[PDB]
């Protein structure tokens, strides 16, 4: 499981190098909070739906479990593997396959299942040589939805016992993403404790619990139903949209963020 009990972290200097990896020393020196009396608790086999603002915190509270920045107050309990899947796709050298198993022991079922639920067949499939294409590092000519998929691939392949996939359902081709989201994330992952980045509605519903980040700081925690319960106006303004999940990535983000600013 997850817990995180009043947890605070602050700019250290060298962090905001490695977001942009996956002005900063000012924030450091002045000494700001990067994210603000956080909490959660989730349970072993849970989905944790993280949303907000756009550069409200999301990825650095993922760099937190990762334990790249340091919890300054609070407690953060969890424990065993965890697996990490940046927004940022890369690709190493070798096959669709070598990189989907990436120093990890080949298992036939396992690797079958993942390729399957995470709708690289459909992909695969295009090429001459299937999951065996080489590939090029930074996997150039494909998709930016292909790379996503196999980095996803990658990420869910890895056996652990937390799984924190940051905003791999960002793309164009959002059809292919609503089944990833069906057979990966909720299907096939079901037993599994993991924490999600995302800006579709569609998320937060079947989520176990919610969290929506805003300047730094936690603007909604508990279930979906809670939401729109405890903050109504914002979920009459984006529930309220036709099909606000094949809104593009920007447009969403976009919203939330107009949207959390109206009703702070
Ligand atoms: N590449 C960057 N250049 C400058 N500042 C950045 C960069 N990446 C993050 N930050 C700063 O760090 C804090 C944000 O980041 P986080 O990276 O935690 O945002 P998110 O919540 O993951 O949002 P996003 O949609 O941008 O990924 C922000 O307040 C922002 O000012
Ligand atoms: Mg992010």
């Amino acid at each position: 499981g997850i817990i995180m009990e009043n947890v605070t972290a602050f700019w250290e200097e060298g962090f905001g190098e490695l977001l942009e990896k996956v002005s900063f020393s000012h924030l450091c020196l002045v000494g700001n909070p990067v994210l603000k009396n956080i909490n959660l608790n989730i349970e072993k086999g849970e989905m944790l739906a993280i949303t907000g603002s756009t550069g409200s915190g999301k990825t650095s509270l993922l760099m937190l479990i990762l334990g790249e920045l340091e919890a300054s107050e609070g407690i953060i309990k969890h424990s065993g593997r965890v697996s990490f899947c940046s927004q940022f796709s890369w690709i190493m050298p070798g096959t669709i396959k070598e990189n989907i198993i990436f120093g990890v022991s080949y298992d036939e079922y396992r690797y079958k299942s993942v390729v399957k639920a995470c709708q690289l067949q459909q992909d695969i499939t295009k090429f001459a040589e299937q999951d065996n294409t080489v590939l090029g590092e930074g996997g150039v000519t494909l998709s930016g939805g292909q790379r996503a998929r196999i980095s996803l691939a990658r990420a869910v392949y890895k056996d652990a016992d937390l799984y924190l996939l940051d905003s791999p359902f960002g793309y164009l081709d959002v059809f292919t993403e609503e089944q990833v989201f069906e057979s990966c994330v909720c299907k096939l992952m079901a037993n599994k404790t993991r924490i999600l980045v995302t800006s579709k509605m569609e998320h937060l519903r079947k989520a176990d619990k919610i969290l929506i980040l805003h300047q730094g700081s936690s603007y909604f925690y508990g279930t979906f139903s809670e939401l729109q319960s405890l903050r109504p106006d914002f979920s009459s303004k984006l529930m309220g949209y036709d099909t606000f999940d094949q809104f593009t990535e920007e447009r969403r983000s976009s919203i939330l963020t107009e949207t959390l600013r109206r009703f702070s």
